[PDB]
């Protein structure tokens, strides 16, 4: 049975996640600007959404027939801790608590990102540990659990230097 | 985590164990097979066993990892240390959990009365299961931290609540 592992795919300049067979979410910054086709399905055959920093894929065809469909939402209420799905190219996993805030245009490192803002819970520095992100983890999926059913709600855009804060794009 | 960290965590036994140094291997006492005399092809004679509860260190006559340097292990860590716990799962994928770790404890889980450091994942809210938490596979895997420019381990891991959020090192 397919972890939610699986679905974290290593995509352009960062990573995406499969919703379902059909439907593929990523961070807009991280896409190809030169393409013909992506996953070996030429480009005249998918739906592009794109909002922001968040964008969805819908192809004509089944390229993940393994997965079954799951909840995606306009991100999550203010309170709910998420957990960011890091892939590395080492093969290391890092799924790290990140308590999630309201919708805004956040200034980070300079530049305004549009998005739902959250604090990692991991503590003062994971400089050193694996404990925080970096700039090649753009795309990872925002996910929690409600009763039964697991939730995916955006897409890592951005993060400060410090470490403490991220934004998560979201659906429109 | 570092590349000589990950290569030092051994399949064994129902779980996993950790080697220290060229003669110096630890593990929790219940992934052991109960009947087993032979150990990376030595007898029990050539091998100095010292086990305090679900804690046990072999001590070998040879060196049977001459490729590695021995490493500091000490007895547990101060409260509010983050550890990464240092799983393998199906398939070269490698999940250092972030945990918080608390008090020295004694619990009871399901059947089995357990004493050693609590701790709590940092990796999300509903932590129960493969993806984000802790399975019973798990038990021997090592808890690491760095301090300053050196890598500690500080015990091994012995139980995880029913709920997945509480897990517990054994400690020497
Ligand atoms: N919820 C909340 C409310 C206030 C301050 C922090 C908070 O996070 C809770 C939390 C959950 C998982 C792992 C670590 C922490």
């Amino acid at each position: 049975p397919p972890t939610l592992w699986s679905r974290v795919t290593k995509f352009g300049s960062g990573w995406g996640f499969w919703v379902s067979p059909t439907v593929f979410i990523t961070t807009t910054h991280v896409i190809p600007t030169s393409a013909k086709e992506f996953f070996g399905e030429p480009l005249t055959s998918i739906a592009i959404h794109r909002a922001g920093e968040f964008t969805l894929f819908r192809f004509s065809k089944k390229i993940r027939p393994d997965l079954t469909g799951m909840i995606l939402e306009e991100g999550c209420p203010e309170g709910t801790v998420c957990s960011v799905l890091i892939k590395r190219d080492s093969g290391e996993l890092l799924p790290l608590a990140v308590r999630m805030g309201a919708i805004a245009s956040m200034r980070i490192q300079g530049r305004l990102v549009h998005g739902q803002s959250g604090m990692l819970l991991t503590g003062a520095n994971a400089k050193g540990m694996d404990l925080g992100t970096i700039p090649g983890d753009c795309g990872a999926p925002y996910v929690y659990k409600r009763a039964n059913d697991w939730v995916v709600c955006g897409v890592h855009a951005a993060a400060t230097k410090s470490g403490n804060t991220v934004v998560c794009a979201v659906q429109a």
